């Protein structure tokens, strides 16, 4: 075969407009199918790009030999691009996965990987001379081995494109040759676009039928998931908006349920060229459709262009056969399609009328793009660094930027809303969609608030006039005064700006008022500031993080004590009225800023749905707030807001009396052993969740559990809950903890008497009818811990358990402390001993350690000592 080289063509220009060909509906084919009547060949000039689509499983060489022949010049001598569509299988090998099948020659390994994406360019891309590689990443061609879906495959296929990233598209050694993308996932759910993105040219999703426009529908919520403006902010993370093209699919003939898109026109008798008709067609919406932000799209494209033209079946009407003939398309919606995207206000050049000063117009084309639409959209950083712009006019017409960045325009005199961008200060999107939505949901759809635009001055050296007035603008942030050795006229009244004294904003202003009163008149007229409500925030750090207190019968508000205050974004604390009252009337230069309308309640932050976590040192857990004094205890104070009560805002220490050392749950994440205890919802006994919404049953009517803590420490407390929603009938009424002392019976160590059968000794033995049980305990070491629990109705009784806590002092191996300490009174109870005139000493310890262990402090060094120093006695 002689392939041609390749033809020039100019680059692709937006709008633009694809086409998906099923090859088998091409003439030459099967010159035994003389049903099919169509020719790839045959494709106007109106589409940019024309993918082959293949059925894998045949050969049709005589098409390939048409395809690069005839086909591949007459489209690239009119502009088309012809684009071979691989599945993504291609790349990862396994189930008819093309070229990858010969996993012998190449293997999946780094230089297997790297020659099979050649071999892939190679095959699919220069052996016909076609333009670019589009690799469909679906669930239809998702790799698989032996009819599984594959998640080796697609962790390789990941490798291969990355490679061929290296050999075509923007990256490429060939950067003539298109790498593109089409996908039916949301980003997030698409393997491969986090490491793809930089290698393609462009990304097609394909976004066929009600649901693809509207997105899907959440039964639940009655709310659109995945609607086609989620669909593009998840991909803006990756691409431009200019690389982006939607898709919609013409009527397939003989199309099954789930192949039913209803894309174009449904047919009508009486119009037989209604099929042609593009206007109000989910296409044509398609055509019209933006994003609201970022910029204007690629374009959009069509699977099943040999179809254009036909019109779609009734969805509930009766067969109609004469739409599933093969006809010989015009490819007249195709042409009509590429007009509404050519004539659309989005897709008109920025020039003159817009920005009049030549050398702005040139930045703003160089940032933003070049068509009106991304005026409208544009939401990223717009840099004005050039000094030789003359004039700022035109700006007003950017509608949603993040940032305005002025620097050393000598030339620029003033500055006001006239000269400044719209959201200056604060607006609601203005433009509007073109899609259906569901009515189902009869909520929202409200005109979303655009941030205001950042402001950045510095090196204005000509700027006479700043005019900010009325714009809500939070602080002056981004002006460098100091650079503004011109300024004779400031008015930033009407504004959020807290002008305090000591923050940013003050140094700001002052310096700019420094200039003008060097300059001359200052009049009322001249530097005007007042009106400004600043917004109050709440303070990110509170004031008392610790309170000790003595032992009285009183009851305490913790949080009028510890929770209070507002706070400007430039960190002006306002505690009360009165403290906003001496703010409401600070003064510069002899005038007061702050509005005189503005109220404290106001301006001022509430903790009307804000929580508190008061934990003693036992591991009580209250949510007063009011805390009474008459305890001699040691707490835990935290502070939660609505927004979040995960993480607290605050927390502080409140010492009652001599503080305690605050305990812990040493029974956290136990590994259950044993007992006849659900397995699955023992487990959750010690997760750590004193209600757990999952169920809390253990058994049919009593129970027992026997445990491992993960560290063992010293134990001291214990606490069980019943789970409040039920009623006390149903309450745990018998409880009995035994701890594993003389540990392990027969041993066996791995081989394990689940402890069944030993002597344990009862630690506690419960008898109530409370929703929470404590308890304190006596110096318990043990390792190896049974609970038994009885509700005391019949044997299908259910009986269950949220939360067990063993509550005390991480100490390593305090067991071997607890059986020394016993032993120690043990070899003083073998007594035989004479040592009175020794054991002053062997005494002053048993009841020193005794006492160290004993002491609300936990003092980790101390006992470490003293127990190692009476093992000084194993020598006798
Ligand atoms: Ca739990």
């Amino acid at each position: 075969m002689k392939v041609p080289e390749k033809i020039p063509m100019k680059p692709l220009k937006g709008p633009l407009y694809g086409g998906y060909f099923r090859t088998w509906h091409d003439k030459t084919s099967d010159p035994a199918e003389k049903d099919k009547v169509n020719s790839m060949g045959e494709l106007p000039k109106e589409v940019d790009l024309a993918f082959v689509f293949h059925d894998w499983t045949k050969d049709y060489s005589l098409f390939w030999q048409e395809l690069a022949t005839k086909h591949v010049p007459t489209l690239n001598k009119q502009g088309t691009r012809v684009i071979r569509t691989i599945p993504w299988r291609f790349l990862a090998g396994g189930d008819h996965s093309g070229i990858a099948e010969d996993a012998q020659k190449y293997p999946n390994t780094p230089e297997g990987n790297k020659a099979l994406a050649k071999a892939i360019v190679d095959e699919y891309v220069y052996k016909y001379n076609l333009d670019g590689l589009d690799v469909m990443i679906e669930r239809d061609s998702i790799p698989k081995v032996n009819k599984e879906e594959s998640k080796e495959g697609i962790e390789r296929s990941i490798q291969v494109f990355e490679e061929i990233g290296k050999l075509i598209g923007p990256k490429g050694a060939d950067k003539s040759r298109l790498f593109i993308m089409d996908s039916t996932y949301m980003a997030d759910k698409n393997p491969l676009i986090e490491r793809g993105a930089p290698y393609i040219d462009l990304l097609l999703v394909q976004v066929y039928g009600t649901q693809g426009e509207k997105g899907g529908f959440d039964n639940a919520n009655h709310k659109a998931v995945d609607t086609m403006e989620e669909r593009w902010e998840s991909y803006s993370k990756y691409i431009r908006p200019e690389q982006y093209m939607v898709g919609f699919s013409f009527y397939e003939e003989k199309a099954n349920s789930g192949n039913l898109w209803y894309d174009v026109n449904v047919e009508d008798d009486t119009n037989p060229n209604i099929g042609s008709e593009i206007k109000g067609t989910r296409a044509e919406r398609y055509a019209k459709w933006q994003p609201k932000t970022g910029g204007v799209k690629g374009g959009i494209f069509s699977y099943g262009i040999d179809r254009d033209g036909v019109a779609h079946p009734k969805k509930n009407g009766p067969k109609t056969p004469d739409l599933d003939k093969i006809v010989k398309s015009d490819y007249k919606v195709s042409k009509a399609l590429k007009k509404v995207m050519e004539n659309d206000k989005s897709y008109e050049l920025i020039d003159q009328k817009d920005f009049p000063d030549k050398a702005l117009r040139e930045a703003v084309i160089a940032q933003v793009g070049s068509r009106r639409g991304n005026l409208e959209r544009f939401n990223g950083t717009l840099r004005l660094d050039n000094p030789d712009i003359k004039s700022l006019e035109g700006l007003n017409k950017l509608k949603k930027l993040a940032k305005l960045e002025l620097i050393g325009l000598s030339q620029i005199t003033k500055l006001d809303s006239s000269v400044l961008p719209e959201n200056i200060k604060p607006t609601k999107d203005t433009l509007v969609s073109v899609l259906e939505t569901y009515k189902n949901d009869d909520r929202k759809e409200e005109a979303k608030a655009i941030p205001q635009v950042a402001l950045t001055i510095s090196g204005l050296t000509g700027l006479k006039e700043l005019n900010l007035a009325g714009f809500d603008r939070d602080s002056l942030a981004g002006i460098d005064a100091a650079s503004l050795t011109s300024l004779e006229k400031v008015d930033l009244s009407s504004n959020k700006l807290d002008l305090a004294a000591g923050t940013e904003n003050r140094q700001i202003l002052d310096t700019m008022l420094a200039t003008v009163t060097k300059h001359g008149g200052v009049s009322e007229k001249t530097f005007v500031f007042d009106h400004q409500k600043p917004t109050g925030l709440y303070p990110d750090t509170y004031g008392t993080k610790s309170l000790q207190l003595p032992v009285a019968n009183d009851t305490i508000d913790l949080q009028a004590k510890l929770l209070f205050g507002t706070v400007t974004n430039q960190g002006t604390l306002i505690n009360s009225e009165a403290d906003y009252k001496a703010y409401q009337e600070q003064e510069i230069a002899g005038h007061r800023f702050v509005d005189s309308s503005y109220d404290y309640k106001a301006f001022a932050v509430t903790y009307k749905d804000y929580k508190i976590k008061v934990t003693d040192s036992t591991l009580g857990v209250t949510d007063h707030k009011d805390l009474s004094t008459s305890k001699e205890e040691t707490y835990k104070v935290e502070f939660f807001s609505p927004i979040n009560s995960t993480k607290p805002v605050h927390e502080a220490k409140i010492v009652v009396g001599e503080e305690k050392t605050m305990m812990v749950n040493l029974a956290e994440g136990a590994t259950i052993i044993g007992g006849d205890a659900d397995p699955t919802n023992a487990k959750k006994v010690f997760d750590g969740l004193l209600n757990n919404d999952t169920t809390t049953l253990s058994t049919s009517n009593k129970a027992s559990i026997i445990f491992e803590l993960k560290e063992p420490g010293l134990v001291k407390h214990w606490r069980f809950f019943n789970d409040s929603k039920i009623s006390k009938a149903d309450y745990i009424k018998e409880a009995k903890l035994e701890a594993f002392v003389g540990h392990l019976e027969d041993s066996s160590k791995v081989k394990d008497s689940l402890e069944k059968s030993t002597e344990w000794v009862t630690v506690s033995d419960y008898s109530g009818e409370a929703q929470e049980f404590s308890q304190p305990l006596n110096n318990i070491g043990a390792k190896y811990w049974r609970i038994t629990i009885d509700n005391k109705k019949s044997q299908y009784g259910y009986v269950s358990l949220p939360e067990l806590q063993i509550i005390g002092h991480r100490l390593p191996e305090a067991a071997t402390v607890m059986t020394t300490m016993a032993a120690a009174e043990e070899l003083s109870q073998q007594k035989d001993k004479f040592s009175q005139e020794q054991l002053k000493e062997l005494e002053v310890k048993v009841a020193a350690l005794k006492a160290a262990l004993d002491n609300k402090m936990f003092n980790a060094d101390t006992i470490n000592a003293s127990f190692a120093d009476v093992k000084a006695y194993i020598d006798k």
